[PDB]
């Protein structure tokens, strides 16, 4: 029923070497409209494939709409409808406000929970494979109405299931997000032929992403600016070369502001963080261990 053909595009919320997100009107209701760039084609018929084949739906995912081709302007684009979030990408929302302990919390068990569910494979007549994402970011996650948040972007996903051992990791020049790139990926030691590679790397990723989080939680009348990771010793749009520098070569990692050690709630997310980061990738927490601790957490 919903239809490119049908959806009144509004204003333009996002752009990048991916495409245009919109803000597009359907029957009144907004909705959320992703046309993608030629050059990320690969990524649509990723997409469409783990929300249409999959039937990928949870609440901590971007909940999809459909997927959609428009002929215009004598070209052919793909589109992507899903939801639309008034608070918007994690990555902007985290600049505009900070956090309380409940609204912290909230936001980073969302995200576990989402994530594990893409981790965990559902087994049986028409079972869900585990999935790995490999472009998590702020910027790929939305804030809901309840204040928790969904995980988007699905064009890099790579699939497994446990019965016939199948691993399909698609096809999509395509490379994540070099900001967010684990070290087994910046030095190429990354083992690619086996499933726990891909979601190793999701962890990294996320806790990377728990830092942008957790800096915003006020503590004693103190608080960090929002900054992205790395943001002190690479440039915008980092290089591959940049990254692996910091990351690999000085084995840094994001700095704990010393004022987390007077709040129990940041101290525990701390030590959290750091599990998500060790060189070595068998060392990393699981999604369902890092949900599990963080439902304890408080
Ligand atoms: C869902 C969304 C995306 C978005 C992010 C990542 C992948 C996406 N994929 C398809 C459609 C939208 C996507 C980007 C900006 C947004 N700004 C306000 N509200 C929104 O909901 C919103």
């Amino acid at each position: 029923r919903t239809v490119a053909r049908d959806i009144t595009l509004l204003e333009c919320v996002g752009k990048g070497r991916y495409g245009e997100v919109w803000r597009g009107s359907w029957q009144g209701e907004n909705v959320a409209v992703k046309i993608f760039s030629s050059r990320d084609e690969k990524s649509w018929f990723r997409e469409t494939e783990l929300y249409n084949t999959v039937m990928l739906r949870h609440e901590n995912i971007l909940g999809f709409i459909a997927s959609d081709m428009t002929s215009r302007h004598s070209s052919t684009q793909l589109w992507l409808i899903t939801h639309y979030h008034e608070m918007g990408s994690l990555y902007d929302y985290l600049q505009l406000t900070t956090l309380d302990t409940v609204s912290c919390l909230r936001i980073v068990l969302s995200i576990a929970s989402g994530l594990a569910h893409l981790h965990i494979e559902i087994f049986g007549t028409q079972g869900k494979p585990a999935i790995a994402h490999r472009d998590l970011k702020s910027k790929n996650i939305l804030v809901k109405k309840n204040g928790q948040c969904c995980i988007a972007d699905l064009g890099l996903a790579v699939m497994h299931s446990q019965s016939t051992n199948q691993l399909d990791v698609g096809n999509n020049p395509r490379v994540g997000t070099k900001r967010y790139m684990a070290p087994e990926v910046l030095d190429e030691t990354i083992q690619v032929d086996c499933f726990d590679s891909y979601k190793r790397v999701d962890i990294w990723a996320f806790g990377l992403v728990l830092w942008e989080v957790a800096r915003r939680m006020v503590s004693n009348g103190i608080v960090e600016d929002y900054k992205p990771p790395f943001y002190d010793v690479v440039p915008n749009d980092p290089s591959f070369e940049d990254m692996r520098k910091v990351v690999c070569v000085d084995q840094q990692r994001p700095n704990i502001p010393n004022r987390w050690f007077s709040d129990p709630t940041l101290t525990s997310l701390a030590k959290l963080m750091k599990e998500c980061w060790y060189q070595n990738p068998s060392a990393r927490l699981t999604a369902l261990r890092i949900k599990k601790t963080l439902t304890k957490i408080d």
